[PDB]
């Protein structure tokens, strides 16, 4: 019941970052979601490169 801050997701649609605040997503990447924002952007950390940043939530799916 305690907050989930490391929720495992898979990237469904690749996303190129518009700035350094954003994460590059590649299809198939594993991303751990720390926060889902009211504006629909997620904060998470990629397993592949260890980077933390913001990305559009609709581009990922729960595992």
């Amino acid at each position: 019941g305690r907050r989930v801050v490391c929720e495992r997701h898979r990237v469904v649609v690749s996303y190129p970052p518009q700035s350094e605040a954003e994460l590059e997503l590649k299809e198939g990447d594993i991303v751990f979601v720390h926060k889902k924002r009211e504006d629909g952007w997620f904060k998470g950390t990629l397993q592949r490169n260890g980077k933390t940043g913001l990305f559009p939530g609709s581009f990922v799916e729960n595992i």
